[PDB]
């Protein structure tokens, strides 16, 4: 089997993307934030706390013929960004871009933090880090991917976002039309249960290429592009009047300015990330200041090539035995 399913950003700065799922029988759409950064499959629904609920569409599993409560069940999870979820856990049937998994694990929120609330346009997430991860107690549970994968036509998933547009999020077959050139493909540690990697180097703008290994997540469910201090340092250094603002909480640079590019290895081959991506607009309304789509893992304790890393790239996600991950240009 295979699926195919258009990933659509939430707003006008791709600040984080949507990708529509059916949940139950007869299906219920919900709209959620494929997140390869973690391993549950978690819903706004019936059960979600009325005033933690403010235009999402919720699950509602009495609705669902499908729908079997998984007794004794809890999960609750928090996020790098602070944020949190937590209830209990539901089986039914999931589908994602014609691809079915029956008895899925679908955790119900009882409770979501307020940045949740806060965005209307996302109504879960779904979780396609390694199961290890999973929160669920006392029994873990499996990813979407983990439980569809025996049936699928080829191991693994592709993650081709788009540029201020929408993208493409297919379980298993690799689309030859989606890139050019050919896929470079590299080694992966499940360790920390991530699709954790090493990228060979980088360069900023037309400048010479830094051989350097830098280890990091491909994280579909992470905005920006989180890099060592050294390698943020030298990239903003190429931008007239750029500075790192503490109150604002990273690095902010002149909307005026034309942003270089930022280039990063994979082996032997190279992914070129566009000046325009690493722009996230005003720090406010009407402010001149812009936000940096660059910035330091070193409050984090890992670098994490998020949307603006990955958007640039045709991504494999082979869960092989031995899992790899494949980068092409596009
Ligand atoms: C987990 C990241 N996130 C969804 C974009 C929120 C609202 N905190």
């Amino acid at each position: 089997s295979t699926g195919s399913a258009t990933t659509t950003p939430i707003d006008s700065l791709d600040d984080a993307y949507i990708t529509p799922v059916q949940i139950g029988t007869p299906a219920q759409t919900l709209n959620l934030d494929f997140d390869t950064g973690s391993s549950d499959l978690w819903v706004f629904s019936s059960e979600t706390t009325a005033s933690e609920v403010d235009g999402q569409t919720i699950y509602t599993p009495s609705k669902s013929t499908t729908a079997k409560l998984l007794s004794g069940a809890t999960w609750s999870i928090s996020y790098g960004d602070g944020s949190s979820s937590s209830g209990d856990v539901y089986t039914d049937t999931v589908s994602v871009g014609g691809l079915t998994v029956t008895g899925q694990a679908v955790e119900s929120a009882k409770k979501v933090s307020s940045s949740f609330t806060e965005d209307s346009t996302i109504d879960g997430l779904l979780g396609l880090a390694f199961s290890t991860l999973n929160t669920v107690s006392p029994t873990q549970q499996k990813t979407f991917f983990d439980n569809a994968k025996a049936s699928l036509d080829s191991p693994v998933f592709t993650a081709d976002l788009g540029y201020h547009a929408p993208g493409t999020y297919n379980f298993g077959f690799i689309d030859t039309t989606a890139y050019t050139g050919s896929i470079t493909y590299t080694a992966v540690s499940t360790k920390q249960g991530f699709w954790e990697w090493t990228s060979t180097g980088y360069a900023v703008g037309s400048g010479t290429f830094k051989s350097t290994s830098i280890d990091g997540i491909a994280d579909t469910g992470t905005t920006l592009l989180y890099l060592p201090a050294t390698v943020v340092s030298a990239y903003w250094a190429q931008v007239s009047g750029a500075k790192s603002s503490s109150s604002v909480g990273g690095y902010v640079f002149p909307c005026s300015a034309t942003l270089p590019s930022f280039t990063f290895g994979v082996g032997s081959a190279r992914i070129v990330i566009p000046g325009d991506y690493i722009d996230f607009g005003p720090i406010s309304t009407g402010s001149s200041s812009c936000f940096g789509g660059i910035q330091s893992s070193a409050g984090i304790g890992i670098n994490i090539f998020g949307d603006v890393a990955l958007k640039a790239a045709f991504v494999v996600f082979n869960g092989a035995t031995t899992p790899t991950l494949g980068f092409a240009s596009k």
